[PDB]
């Protein structure tokens, strides 16, 4: 039966991991699970994301291809690293190498770039040119790829060590460094080092901020990440109080403001959307709240916000016309962009390991677990975030200290 008391003390700290899907009384958890990775990075063309990069007929490395309809495939640094989690979850090192190889070759800026500001960044849009080579769309970071390749990197060093291709380690305290020095405004990771008193929702997982503090090995830098975490959790409490109620209606947003606020409206030339919709970005809010519970334990803001940003979703079905919520929310009124597709409903089960509602957690999470693996066009975000999912309603997304 669904656990619909969450502890407050986590996974990292009490070695004890929820298999939500075991809760939720399935079989063949396992195999599911290993299925959906290998049909994500096997070679199908049919629900695969992970595809090889070969320059004149030579063999280069691997990379997550952002499949994409309207505007042409390209390669971003949030679907590399997602998948260099995946990865090192199910001990898959030669998937994690080929992927972490073509990161560090093709979508690292460089350390003498005349920008400071992009030094050491990863840029978040690559593509094929019109030969087949890889080349820089946008420079500019994306730095919850960042977050996820340090993350991953410190797990790849403590489960396989640092004496292969890649020394994990070094390459992680880089990332660290460089999230630190590049990516952060006041201890809160930025949307971009060109604008300031600006995070993405989105971005805020406080647990990893706590791993990173442990894996690190000078005391100046434990207590930063320390602290970083307890301003992220600030972060989310506070955004998740400004979206209660009217007029946000307990939804996260794409922007905030650095003390939470939702940012209205454009504001900058570039910008994607509106900064207050509720869109593929903020998807991932409620996500990271399950996983931050999980880990580092459930407390009061968990649960009220999952359980109040469930509630609205289906509030939102009930008043939709064809019996689903959407993507994309404004002000709490559908923006018509869709039913949810596969990767928000992911999403949407993660955050069940912070709710306390059986009832809500028996229809999102058989939701989840009905669904077919992503195929087709739209595979890509939703594709990668179901992958992410299965990892942690299995039991599978854990960490691995190093040992000093
Ligand atoms: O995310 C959606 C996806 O699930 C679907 O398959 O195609 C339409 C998209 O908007």
């Amino acid at each position: 039966a669904f656990n619909n008391n969450p502890s407050s003390v986590g996974a990292y700290s009490s070695g004890t991991y929820r298999n939500l899907a075991q809760e939720m009384g399935k079989t063949n958890i396992q195999q599911k699970v290993n299925s959906t990775f290998d049909n994500m990075f096997g070679y199908n063309n049919t629900q695969q994301l992970y595809y090889p990069y070969t320059e004149n007929g030579v063999y280069k490395a691997h990379y997550i291809k952002a499949i994409n309809p309207d505007e042409g495939d390209d390669i971003r640094t949030e679907g590399q690293s997602w998948g260099m989690t995946a990865a090192v979850m199910l001990n898959k090192q030669e998937e994690f190498d080929n992927l972490w190889r073509f990161a560090k070759a093709y979508q690292k800026n460089p350390d003498n770039h005349p920008d400071a500001k992009k030094q050491g960044v990863y840029a978040w849009k690559l593509k094929l040119n019109q030969n087949g080579f890889v080349y820089k769309v946008d420079e500019g970071p994306a730095p919850d790829g960042e977050e996820y390749f340090a993350f991953a990197l410190l797990n790849a060093s403590a489960r396989w060590g640092n004496s292969g291709e890649f020394n994990y380690y070094n390459d992680a305290i880089t990332m660290l460094n460089t999230i630190k020095n590049k990516l952060m405004e006041n201890q809160i990771i930025r949307f971009s080092p060109y604008i300031d008193n600006l995070t993405d929702p989105s971005y805020h997982i406080p647990a990893f901020y706590d791993y990173f503090a442990n894996n690190v090995t000078n005391q100046a830098d434990k207590n930063y990440w320390r602290q970083v975490a307890t301003k992220s959790r600030t972060l989310l409490k506070n955004h998740f109080t400004k979206v209660s109620g009217s007029p946000h209606w307990n939804l996260p947003t794409f922007l905030s403001r650095l003390d939470g606020s939702p940012v209205i409206g454009y504001i900058f030339n570039g910008q994607a959307n509106p900064g207050q919709w509720y869109e593929f970005d903020a998807w991932r809010v409620i996500m990271n709240v399950g996983l931050d519970a999980h880990l580092m334990g459930a407390q009061a803001w968990h649960k009220s916000a999952v359980n109040k940003a469930l509630g609205f979703l289906s509030y939102a079905k009930t008043n939709n016309s064809k019996n689903c919520y959407e993507q994309v929310y404004s002000y709490g009124g559908a923006q018509n962009r869709g039913c949810a597709g596969e990767g928000q409903k992911a999403a949407n089960a993660v955050a069940l390991l912070a709710s306390t509602n059986a009832g809500q957690a028996n229809e999102f999470f058989n939701e989840f677990w009905s669904l077919s693996q992503p195929t087709g066009d739209y595979r890509y975000y939703n594709g990668s975030l179901y992958m992410l999912a299965m990892l942690h309603v299995s039991g599978n997304f854990k960490f691995y200290n190093n040992t000093f």
